[PDB]
Formats: C-alpha cells, sequence, structure tokens
C-alpha cells in the first residue's frame, strides 16, 4: 500500500484538463499535491485561484494532516521497516538497518567502499521482509559510471536468490549532467506509482556538481540547484516511502572558496537546506585490514562505531 | 483561570450568525476579538461597520484595557510562571527558565542541540508548578521530521513520570509547507481553547521558508508571510498565556548567498517585526566538546553564559 | 498654574448638557475647547452654529491669544522645565535635557538603549526640581512588551527614591492594535486633568502600524491615521505642558514597501505631517562600546556627538 | 502712509457707520476704497446710498485713476529692498526681498526657511543705510519654530542691542486656521496702528494639511486658502508691507493623491494662482551646499544662487 | 554502429547558423550535444534560451537516455570489446584484456615499461576481433617525446600484420604544453568523428603538468585545467566508445611540495574528480628482473598480482 | 632549414612595441612563441589576453602543429642527423652517433673520460655530412674551468682539419654561479639564429649546483631551478634543431644527503622533470685501462656494452 493515484481527484468534480496539467507538471498522486503549496500549483499556467483552492482544499479533505497524539506517532514509527545492510554488526550499530522514509547520507574518504554498500541494499532489498528485506524492487541512478552487475549476481547468489529476477528487479540509469540527474528524478516519479519500490539510491550526489558548476563566481547558482535537487528528493522520500540513500566524497581540510562539501561539517544541503540528511554515516578505512562506520549524526540514535569487511558475497562481518 | 469562550460573548445581544462567521474566522476567543483593530473585523464578508463597532463595545467591556499602577504591573508579573530547563546552570542563567506568555527564540549553527532542549522542555512542561513544571499538556509543530518520542520515554522515565501518560500529553504535527505551517495554528487555536496547554514549540520558524521562497524577487513576499506567522504566535501567545519557542539555524561565517535569515543579527521578524522574540538565546559549540547558552538579548536579563551537556536522559548540568 | 477645567466654562452660562457632551467629545479642559476649530466643535451632533460659536468666543476670552512681544515669549521659554536625562554628557548635549511641552523622537536600530534611555526618563521624571528633575508622575503607553519594573527599581535604588513610592507614581497601558492605542490618548487625556503629570512615553511608535497597515493598498489611511495620533500627541503637549518622548525604528538597508517609513528621510507623520517631531535624536552603535547620540534635528540646537553607557543602575556617563 | 479711518469723518457720516466698518476689518480709508459694493454692502447696518457716497469719497480721497507708465516706474524706483543677510543672494534678487508683494519660499524637509525667515525678521530693523526696512516685524508662526536665540545670535553679528531687537518683533502662535485669520485681522489693526515692515507667516499650509483632512473636504479648503491669500493680498496692498510665507513641497510617490506638494500649481490654487508674486525654490544640494533658484518672477530671470547657514545666520558660501 | 553526427540535427528543423556554431563549439556529434548541460549551451554566444532548450529537446528523442532493467545493462556489458595486452598473464589478469568505453590509468616509478604497453597496445588495436583485437585505427599523443616507430614495425613483424598499413593506421601528435593538449583533443574529436578509432594513449597525461604549473600558489588553476582535461577526454571515451589510456608517473619519496600527485593514493583527477580512472594499474619492478603489475583499483576486478616481461617484440609473457 | 625569425612576425597587424617586448623576453623566433602558453605570454608586462591570443594563433597558423601520420614521422625520423662519437665501436653501439634533437646525457664517475669525449664531440661538429659531422660550428659551455684548447687542436690534425678554422668554430664560455648559467643560456638562444650551431655542450649541468644550493633545507629551490634550466635547454633543444650534450657526475657508494645528484637511478631532473634526459650513458673504468660505455635509458635502443679508449688524438677504438 503507497500513496492514492491522482486519478482519484477525477472523482471530486475537476475537468481532466487541469488533471492533466497538474500531471506534466510533476505531481502524480494527490500526496504530492496536497504537500504542495499555493505557490507551485499558481506558477503552471492554465490554473486560477479559485481552482487551485478547490483542488487543495479537496486533497486536504482526502489526506489528514491535522494534529494526532504523540502515542500515535509512536504507533506509527514502530510499523517502519529498516532493511538489513547485510552485515550483523552495522545491523546492531544502525538498531535495524536503513529505515525507510528519511535519506541515509554516507560519505568518507576515496576507497572505503560506499558503492559496495549501495550495491548490497540494492540486491538486500528485494528480500521478503521476515528476512530483514524491503519486499520491493530497487532503483539506481548511477553517476559515477560505477555499476558492475556481477557484484548484484555474487551477492543475490550467496543470499540463494534467483540471480534472473534478481537483475530483473533491479532498475538503472545515468546521470551525465547536472540536468538529466534532475529529471531522472521525474522520470523516477512517474514510475514509481505503478509497482512497489522500496529503494533509491543515487551515487552519488555531488560528484556531478564538482564538475559541472566549476567556477569562483558560480557558487550560488550551484547551491540552489542542489538544494532543488534535495527537496525533490525529500519529496519522494516522503510521498512514496521509499529508502533515498545518497553518496558523499570527502577530503581532509577543504579547497577553494568553501566550495565542495569537502568537510565532515556543512553537510551536503549547506546554509539553504541543513535538515536534508536525516542520517548522517562516516565510512573510515581506519588502520590496516579494518572498515569503520560511525553515525556522525542521528536524531535518536547515539554516536558509536562498528567493524565490517567487504568479501566477494558483498558487506559482511568481519571475520577473525 | 484562562481565557474567557466566545460562548459568553452570546450573553451581549448578538445573533448567532456572525459569532459563527467570526469562529470560522479564527477568533475562537473574546479575547481575540479584544484584541482586533476594527479593520481586520470588517475585512470578513457579512459584517458591516455598526455591527463591528457594537460588538467590539461590549468585547472591550469584557476585558479590561485601561490604564494600571506599576505597583499592579509588578504584582502581575512575580506570580508568572517559569518552566525548567531541566538543567540547573540554565534555571539559574535564565532566573527561572523559559517564562510563560512570551517567545523565546533559541538560535544556533547546526547540531548544537536545540532539538534537545525542545525534547526536555517539551517533558518538563508536564511536571507540576512544585517541582518546576507548567502543569499542562505541550504541544510540538515540526518542520524537519526531527521528532523521535524516545527521548520523551527516556526524559519521563529520568523524571519519575509515567512514559504512557507523559506520550498521551504531547500533541505532535508535521509542516510540509508554509501554507500548512501557517494554517495549523487554526486548529492550535481551537485544541488550545479546549483543554490547558502550556507550551507551544514550533522547530524550527525559518527551516522552510529557505527553500520554498527561493528567489531574489521574492523576498518581499517572504518577509511578509513571516512577520504573518510571528504576529499570529504573538497573538497566540497573549491569548492563552502561553510560553512560545522557536528555533533558528545560523552560520557561523557570513556565508552570503544572498539575503538571509542566517547572522548573529537581524531577528527573525526581519525589518517589519524586529521585535517578536521577547527573548533570544545564541547555542553555541564550545572548543573541546562543550555546549554554552548565551543570552542575547533580554529586557530584563543581562548577557551572561553558561555550562551544560546532554546526556541520555535530556539535557543536564555541565558534568565535569 | 495648570489648565482650567472645562466645567469653568459652566460659569459663562451655557448649558451643561453641551458641556457633557464636549467632555464625552474628548475635550476635558478649555484650552481644548480654544484651540480647536469650527468644524470640529461642529462636527458632533447635538450642536448648533450659534453654541459653539458663543462657546468659542467666551474661550478666546478666558485664554488669551493674541500678540506677544517677543521679550515676553523670550521671559515663557527661560522658565520652561528641563528633564535630565541621567547622563551629564548628554544632558550638556542637550543643553538642559528633554524640554516640556515639546516631542522628542528618538532613532535607533535593534539593540540601541531607547528603552533604557525611556526609563531611565520615567524614574527621573519624579525627582524634584533642585535635581532637575519634573515633580510629576510618569505614564508609559508601551507598545512592545518590553515594559520591565525592575530597571526601574535599581535607577530607583541609585537615586536614593524610595522604590515603593516611585513604582507607585506610574501609568502602564498597553497597546495591542492602532485603534486601542489611539484611544488610550483619550484614557491619557482624561487621567492628567486631576494629577500633575510631566512625561509621556511612547516606545515604540511606529511598530504597530508596520504590522497591521501591511499592504500596498492601504498605505494612505495609515498616513492619514498616523497624522491624526501625532496630531493627537501635539495637542496634548500643549495643552497640558507634558514632555512626549517617542520612540521609531529604522534600518540601513532598502525596504521595498513604498514607503515604510524606517529611515532617516522625514519625522515619523511623513509628507502629511513632516513637523511633529521638534527634537530628533539619532542614537547609533559604535566600536564595541560607547553608543552615539547626535541631535538630527533641533531648532536652536547645533549637530554634535555625545558618549553614553548603559549600566545596571540605568542610563549614565561613559567611563573608560 | 496709509490714511486713518478717522479721515472719513471729515465727509460728515455719521460715526456708527465708522465703527461698524471698523469693527468689520477696514481701519484705513484705503481699505474700504480698494473693497467693491458687495463686501461693503454684506456688513449689516448700512444702507445702499451710504456705501455709494462713501465709496465716492473714498475714490476722491485715494487716487485711482490712470497714470502714465513713466509715473509707474519713478514710484517703482523708489521701492525698497530688503537685504536677505547674504551678499550673493541679495544679487541673485537683485536688490532683495520687496515689499507691496508676496515672496514664497518653498522647499523639502531641512532646508533653512525658518533661518531665513529670522535673519529676515532681524535685518528688517536696520536703517535703509545698511538696506533694511527701518520698521518693526512680525512673525505669526504655525510651528512652534520660533526660537529668540538665533535673533539674538544675528543681532550680536550686526552690531545691534539685542534688547531693542527683541522689543521690536510682534509675536504670535496659531493653532487652527480660523485663529489664523483672527491672527491677521489683529495683525491689520496693529499695523494701521504703528509702522511696520515685515510680516511672516511661517509656515502657510502647515495647519491646512492637519486640519482639513480626508477627500471630501478639498473645496473648502481650496475655498479657505483662496480667502487666506486675499487678505494677505489686501494687507500688502494698504500698508505696503514686505509679506513672507513659506510652503513645504516633497516628491512623493503614494504618500497622497492631493495636497500641495508640488514645484508648480502654486501655493494659491487653482482659483487664485496669482496670490505668490515671487517664488524661491530651494534645495539641497549634493555634498553641503544649498542653492536658491527664482522659480518664477514677473521682472528677474531663472538663475540660481549659492548661500550657506552659519551659527550667525546666513551667509555667504565659506569654502 | 557509430555515433550520430551533428547533421541529423538539421533534420530536425534547426538552421544551419546554429549547427555551424556548435559544430565549431566542440559538438560534432548529437552525443555531444544531447550529453552536455543547458548552461554550456547557453554559454556560446548567438544561442538563446529557448533555442537552446528546444535543440536539447530534439536531441532526447534521438537518444535514449532514460530508466533500463539492470538485465538490459548486461547484455549491453557482455558485448563489450576488450583490447589483449600481448601477454596471457595480464590478459587474465585483466579478465579480457582493456576495456573501451573507459579509462585505464597505469602507473610506476621511473623505466617500468609504460611506453612498451602503450607501443604494443597501438600495435594490438589494430587486429581483427578473432584474434583479440579492436580492429580500428589508434592514436598517441606523446607529450615525453618518447615515441620511436621501431617498436611498432617490430611488434607488427611479430604478429604477422604489414608493416606499412600498421604505420599507415596510427595517427600522431606531441604537447609542447598543456593548451596544446587540450586543443590537440579539440581536433582529435573531429578526427574520431570522421572515421573509426578504438583505442587513445596519452603518455603522458600529468607531464607538461610538472614543467608548466610549479610554485606554490599555481595550486588552484593547474586542478582546475587538470580536472576539465579529464571531463573532456570522458566525454570523449563515452560518445565515441574509444579505449583511452593514460600514463601517470609515481615516486617512492615525494620530495617536493602540495603541487604534486606522487601517491598511489591521490588519483590524477584528484578531490575534484576522483572518479575520472575506471581502472587503475600498478607497475613496479622487482628484485631482479621481474616485472609485476597490480589492480590498485577496479569497480568489478579483485585485487591480484602478475608477471610480465618485455622483449624485442613488445611485452610478453614472462619466460622463466 | 632553420627556424622561422621573428623578423616574420609584425606582419599580422600586432604593432613592434610587442614584438620587441617578446624579443627582449627570450623569444627569439617564432617557434619559441608558438610552443609557449598563455601563461608564458601573460607573465611579461604589456601585453592583454586578446593579443597574446591573437599572437598565438598566427604563430599556430605559421607552423604545422596538427596530428600527422605514422609514416610521416618514421619519414621526418629517417633523416634526423647524428654525430659520430669519433669511435667506431661506440658508434655502432649508438646506431649512428649522438643524435639531434635531443638531450643526450653522460655520466660516470671520478677521471673517466666525459670531458675527452666532449672536446672530440665538439671537433667532430665541424665535419662534413660524408665523414659523420654536422656541418654547423659548436659551442662549449664549461662550468668547472676543464676546458683546455689544445686536445681540439691535436684532433683537428688528426682529422686534417686547419686549426685555426676548427678552434674560430667553436665558441666558449664559463659559469661562475647558477644565474649565470641561466643568463648565458639566455644569450646562447639570442645568438643561435644567425648561424648554424649544431651541438651544444654543458659540462657540466650539476657541478654548480652541488657546491652553491647547499643546507639540508634549500633542495626544495634547487630542484625547481635546475627543472627550469633543463626546461629551458628542452626548448632549445626542440626550438633550433641542435644536439644538446650535458655531463653528470655520479658516485658508486649510494648518497650523501636526501636529495643528491648522484646514484644510477635517480636521473638529474629528479622526480620533477624524469624525462629530460632522452638518451643515458654510463661510462665504466674496469680492471686494467677497460674504458666502457653502456646504454644505460634508451626509448628506442637496446641495453649495451662498448669498449673505447683515451689517445692522444682524442678517442678511439681500443687498440689491441
Ligand atoms: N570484486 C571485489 N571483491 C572484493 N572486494 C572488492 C572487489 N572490488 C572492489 N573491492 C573492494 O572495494 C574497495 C573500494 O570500494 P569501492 O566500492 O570499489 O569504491 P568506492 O570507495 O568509490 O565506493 C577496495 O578496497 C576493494 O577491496
Ligand atoms: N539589566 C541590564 N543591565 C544593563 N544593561 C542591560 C540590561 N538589560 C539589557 N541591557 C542592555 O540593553 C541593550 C539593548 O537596549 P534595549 O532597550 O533592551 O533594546 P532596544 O533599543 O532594541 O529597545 C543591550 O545592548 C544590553 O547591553
Ligand atoms: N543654531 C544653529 N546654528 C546654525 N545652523 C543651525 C542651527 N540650528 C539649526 N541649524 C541648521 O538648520 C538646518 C535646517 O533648517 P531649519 O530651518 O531648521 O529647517 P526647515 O527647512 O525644515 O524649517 C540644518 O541643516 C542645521 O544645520
Ligand atoms: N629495444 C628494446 N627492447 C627491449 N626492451 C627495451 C628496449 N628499449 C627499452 N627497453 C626496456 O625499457 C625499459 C625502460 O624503458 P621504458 O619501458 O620505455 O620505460 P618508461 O615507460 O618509464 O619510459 C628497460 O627496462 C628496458 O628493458
Ligand atoms: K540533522
Ligand atoms: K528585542
Ligand atoms: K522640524
Ligand atoms: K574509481
Ligand atoms: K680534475
Ligand atoms: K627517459
Ligand atoms: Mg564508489
Ligand atoms: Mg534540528
Ligand atoms: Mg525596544
Ligand atoms: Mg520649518
Ligand atoms: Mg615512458
Ligand atoms: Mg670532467
Amino acid at each position: 500500500f503507497g500513496p492514492q493515484p491522482i486519478s482519484r481527484l477525477e472523482q471530486c468534480g475537476i475537468n481532466a484538463n487541469d488533471v492533466k496539467k497538474l500531471e506534466e507538471a510533476g505531481f502524480h498522486t494527490v500526496e504530492a499535491v496536497a504537500y504542495a503549496p499555493k505557490k507551485e500549483l499558481i506558477n503552471i499556467k492554465g490554473i486560477s485561484e479559485a481552482k487551485a483552492d478547490k483542488i487543495l482544499a479537496e486533497a486536504a479533505k482526502l489526506v489528514p494532516m491535522g494534529f494526532t497524539t504523540a502515542t500515535e506517532f509512536h504507533q506509527r514509527r514502530s510499523e517502519i521497516i529498516q532493511i538489513t545492510t547485510g552485515s550483523k554488526e552495522l545491523d546492531k550499530l544502525l538498531q535495524g538497518g536503513i529505515e525507510t522514509g528519511s535519506i541515509t547520507e554516507m560519505f568518507g574518504e576515496f576507497r572505503t567502499g560506499k558503492t559496495q554498500i549501495c550495491h548490497t541494499l540494492a540486491v538486500t532489498c528485494q528480500l521478503p521482509i521476515d528476512r530483514g528485506g524491503g519486499e520491493g524492487k530497487a532503483m539506481y541512478i548511477d553517476t559515477e559510471g560505477t555499476f558492475r552487475p556481477e557484484r548484484l549476481l555474487a551477492v543475490a547468489e550467496r543470499y540463494g536468490l534467483s540471480g534472473s529476477d534478481v537483475l530483473d528487479n533491479v532498475a538503472y540509469a545515468r546521470a551525465f549532467n547536472t540536468d538529466h540527474q534532475t529529471q531522472l528524478l521525474y522520470q523516477a516519479s512517474a514510475m514509481m506509482v505503478e509497482s512497489r519500490y522500496a529503494l533509491l539510491i543515487v551515487d552519488s550526489a555531488t560528484a556531478l556538481y564538482r564538475t559541472d558548476y566549476s567556477g569562483r563566481g558560480e557558487l550560488s547558482a550551484r547551491q540552489m540547484h542542489l538544494a532543488r535537487f534535495l527537496r525533490m528528493l525529500l519529496r519522494l522520500a516522503d510521498e512514496f516511502g521509499v529508502a533515498v540513500v545518497i553518496t558523499n566524497q570527502v577530503v581532509a581540510q577543504v579547497d577553494g572558496a568553501a566550495m565542495f562539501a569537502a568537510d565532515p561539517k556543512k553537510p551536503i544541503g549547506g546554509n539553504i537546506i541543513a535538515h536534508a540528511s536525516t542520517t548522517r554515516l562516516y565510512l573510515r578505512k581506519g588502520r590496516g585490514e579494518t572498515r569503520i562506520c560511525k553515525i556522525y549524526d542521528s536524531p535518536c540514535l547515539p554516536e558509536a562505531e562498528a567493524m565490517f569487511a567487504i568479501n566477494a558475497d558483498g558487506v559482511g562481518d568481519a571475520k577473525d
């Protein structure tokens, strides 16, 4: 069960031309138009103030957005699914795994294993819910050109799942530039409503912005575009109940006039949207053959560290 | 003990149709009518100038609006209720804690514990006056998806209160956009008049405004909407005599990126309403894993500093 | 030495019902009737042209209004009272302090100590003339909610006055909206006829007009209402001879709301009344401390600057 | 100068009519002669024949016939011009502020009109040798912005006794328009009583903005202003004194859709536009220098001038 | 099978001036303009925003950029061409050799054998697919002045190919400075679009940057120029599908400054483009005459070590 | 057959002042202008970006810098002259002798015979082509003061050439410190164009650096200065088509400091410029006379050892 398709609004007395204009705009379900303010609906053409007000009021009638007791919210948060990361120690660290309905930014230095974690999450997302999975196909928006299905086949063989259907479930695309990356979100929102999607990996979020928006005086436009991208990701996560995972690259100190996100502090959203990343995981190589994952910031989980390893079957517990 | 419900206004020779029009307008209390100029009581359709003047007559007759001797105001202020922050050092710094019937704006950089302080205030608000509480249900309006009842349960366990009853009082809502944030206050007013409440937290005020109203030419509309929201908050604070707490994120250095509200000057209301925040607290990160709270501005308190820490049971005194 | 009560007009043979009509209109004094034009005495229903003309003629006979030699005006001006501001440097800057029977506007951005200056003036107003006081009770139409009767006690302790008695002679009111602020002037005119008052403080005098009259097309009504309020204040200053201090906010950047009078361009009254503020002081924050008060405009004073400080005992001389 | 109204008793008119005319406002036979039949009839207690004959003898006493142009040139060459206190501004006006006319100096807020009025009032008692008027001065102030300290300072600069100049300046304050009109009546009586040379109205349109507010009262405001300016013109023509008035002007956008904030549209309005003979635009400059531009004059041409305000009054631009 | 020439853009209704403007800008192929962002198309003078959006819209329908199932990507990657390196051990370690469409950065100490590998790869690129080749012309943008066709003749004689035709199918150029390198790539784009190419070699990529961009202050500009060069190489590899090989030099004792590479870590692209090199090979000279290759970094291949030898006919299997 | 002198410029519209500014900066031919980047043409003061771009474009139009078929490069390299070393054994070892256009470096222990090889090469540079010479005058930049113009006469008498003409065709200069070496290179480049010069000998390249740039912490500046000197030598070799020979001193023990010019590894250019020495020769003195020359590093020639001897007439084959 998920959102309510926009066709329900047709049952409420709205002519189909406005519905199709909203569909072209990008709002595919009643949730996406209910959550939108009057300004966004007014900005698109062919709609007047009265029509926008009536559709907004009807949508608010359809989906409840009023107050509720905290016990109801505790019950609701006790039913969301957490996706196992493939490692028992990291699963213990995350108190269940990667939660669905938020943003889990995992960042670290170069050659640490973020892509391996993304691969393992994408394959384990198809597991039955009783084994820690999410019972849903997993998308993969890839900007680094670093998607090799051989790892997915290896992990699917390890877990015993049929490789054919595991491959047939995971979708794929590539982002050659920032605008194509953004339009991929429109396509994903269009194509999500037709099936059950429980994961969406963007590896990595900031890779294209370090190069395309290269310039001392281009910082402002880059920041606004990144904020828009992150807002779209947040809306997608809230609307469809998916588990968005992204990736960032970091390095000691900084370079340039505070241009990149190469800092443990100063999250990806920066000064515009600081609350974008609900969960942040620092991935560190450590000393010797070690791998460490530390919860840098979480609203509920406390700071801690953990040990894990990467073998030919994916990410697993550190074998001694 | 509280305000006078508008049903008491019925015993003045006024028919119920315009009374219901005022009720649906947003004036749930006779005080909300007495604190309203003729312009706002006329702007609602269906009411003439003579009717508005007639109702305002007995509305002002019901409540005292005349001059009082300064000793009377000192007597009134000495009986005000202050809410303990949960830390003795902060209690000393604020000379009693967060005072009721006013606005306290806590602002600081990213990851300074503002949400933790809001959680601790929301749980300690339920304590009886004997222990320093306010003896009333709280209210939380969240604009970042950063409400975790686990912290509330932990603090309730620490203070000895029954967690089930503690979680059964704190209301909750989420603001997906600025218009929903503004609209929440209308239902909040009815919920406030219905039952005793003693704390309204809005975490955080200027979080959505950085996102929805992104644009050089949209600054004026953003400023007017923020001024309207803060005026509504001030009316709420004056009406039911409950403490309003708001939260603001500020970048350490002057990042720029056109005009913003992230600077240790220029209060939230801006140039239109520079007086919205009665009390202003600056939350700062010390050199070595320390937290400091500095009273940036108070009409009666002097500038000072304090030390505090955050443990698994909430905010508390600085443990050496 | 004060004004003659309107009841004296009853000795002129006029019918007492007309006297009560004038009293309820707002003219509590014979001087108020004398200064009024024919149209304002006719606009109230129940009074004919002949009656208004005869009371106006008798009032003009009672209080002289003809030409006087300039030496007489110099003698009258040399006997005026000046209220010490609590700082010797500022006292030298003002060539005596704040004069009675005049309007003193104070400029200032956010956090410039205007409220502290108002508090010190209100607590030094009841000082005997021997120490530069006014020997009269004070008033405070506080439209900001920032009136804390804790600084008044501190300054009273500094000056040796009994705290209970100095707190016992201060009138206080709060303005929640523009119309209530205006009616407070009628109430104050009612009060001052029966006791010696020597100060009227309005801090601020423009915030409510900033918030309530928010609109491009509402500017004209705002300007007319502000002009009416300032005219009422000027009349109050003329009749009873009380120094009227008013506080106006200011900002050093763009406004974007047409007039939006927060800048040095003209008095608060603006184009309609650019002459209400007899004296104008600009309060500015220097480097570090020791704010500067500059005489921005005065009929008989030159441009100058001064240094002053704010301690726990109130405003005082700057100590290096 | 003017002939006192008592000379009318040489004709033989019953003195009750003379007293009626005196209490009406006409304290000089010239005032009766200039008045038309309608005004002399509107006052009750006078018959048509009496008004006609009194106008006949008034015209007999006061010459109103045609005069050759050279006679008018000779009359105008004997006029007195009051020095403005600044030599450069004096050269701009080709003699200074003339008498028997109206000089309206208008400008934005904080230009120095009140200081100019003080300097004109203190230089008026100067003897004609220095370019003064030798007469007394009057100040009908509608703003409470009259400070004798500046008069004392400027008198000290010009080497006069402060007590004497102080004792030769009549002062009054106007709280409303009707009080201003009654002040004009009392000023007329006082000026027929004794010699005066200057009459200052600072400012003329200050009270009309506050008193006659609202859109629906514009016609009454215009009529009252026209009556006030007509009375001022009659005063100027009667006793031959220099009348100076002050007006405020701004370049607002939406603060008012009416009023008199305009460089054009003279103070007299559309009813009597010819009220102000001379008009001076007083403008704030860029760095520190104020300018005085002759906006309109029957004889003087358009020009500009440099002047400064010092603690001793108004003087030349000290670079 | 090759890229679609830019002339097809005129088939969509674009006047020839814009087509020639794009051609002179550097976009010789519809793939290049399709992959380009809106900002880069706007930057060239002579095209409006609407015109650029229209061109992008028509180009989108020509090349599919939407989502696709992972099985489609596995099919696409199964048919990719791998170029034999001339050594059986190297071929086994690389699981086919050097893969087209990706960057294979080989680096090592001085006199390790990178130039010989590049020479042998250039010869073997002309072999038909039946013998592990790619049957395509090769290029050599040599910057060290270390191109000797005698090795090419020797390898062609070993493989039995005619020397004349082997020489005739290799294009050569020399780079004297960085801007010449960039313009050389600009010309190489047109040369590639004019015919069929399969291998590009840059030996070495960073040699000229050590000569030109020296000094302590010239740190940023060198990094941006290198990032631009690597972005150009990536665009070429994606758009034409040509195996790109670049050479880097490393040392064990970095006795220099911050403007160095000198590290097995810190790839050539640096912190701006860490993902520039898809495959990374480390070449070392062990004790005696052993020559070892190691997969330093690969998205799919695991870490391994292999032995190889260099003899008179190029790189061959290490004879015991 | 030489370069194109800068007098061929000034016909493109560039005024004579810019030409003279380039002339005084060390750019004595159009080849040195074409090979230079924008940085080295902007660093000289008096030239703007537009003028530099125009002159660079004209220079690029003057000389061919585009791609070419490998057969063209083979044909070009077939006609490259190689100067005989005076010994048949070493001539066969070098496959023709010292090639023209590359930096040929020779090094060995003390008293091994490099200097005698330098005189023999200088004298043979004057021989006609059919005798193995280069038909060009020679230059000798001697740093250790070991240039005796008496072996030249002996070897010239051996070859039958007149002694006076042989001496008159050798331009000799001495370098006392590094900056003098650089300025003398500037002068040599200035005086190179006006005659046919085929050989340029530096003996030795690093002797002055060892005894001038002492100090443990001064290695970096010495390294950068050596890199600049070697870049200048490379530009001289490429631009004028001259044969550059330089001498290095080595000690077969290890090292005496952190950085040194010793060790058979670690070429003179260091890890900054490792490709400066195209051909490297190692000279050894074994048991008995046994003077051996070995090709250490070469891009085309293989490793081999040859026997030579030094006689009173110069250097010849080892007598039996
Ligand atoms: N086939 C593989 N089997 C096991 N580990 C692998 C394999 N391929 C790569 N790795 C590991 O991946 C690590 C780097 O993580 P990777 O996902 O390749 O890069 P990134 O840091 O860019 O996310 C390396 O340390 C290596 O040990
Ligand atoms: N109890 C106090 N004792 C001394 N100074 C105080 C005290 N409370 C506030 N202040 C001073 O008041 C200043 C601001 O003046 P205030 O009147 O509160 O504000 P504003 O001018 O905005 O109305 C602050 O800079 C602070 O130093
Ligand atoms: N005592 C004084 N001495 C000299 N100049 C003064 C004095 N008082 C005020 N001024 C000057 O008066 C100028 C404003 O002129 P004023 O007549 O007060 O204004 P307005 O044109 O608004 O009636 C100010 O620029 C100031 O410099
Ligand atoms: N003609 C040749 N035949 C065989 N090996 C050669 C030949 N020329 C050079 N080499 C080899 O080249 C190696 C070093 O040179 P090279 O491979 O070009 O290094 P680099 O890539 O660092 O320039 C030597 O170990 C030598 O064995
Ligand atoms: K966070
Ligand atoms: K404040
Ligand atoms: K003024
Ligand atoms: K990589
Ligand atoms: K020697
Ligand atoms: K080499
Ligand atoms: Mg990765
Ligand atoms: Mg937060
Ligand atoms: Mg204040
Ligand atoms: Mg004035
Ligand atoms: Mg090499
Ligand atoms: Mg030697």
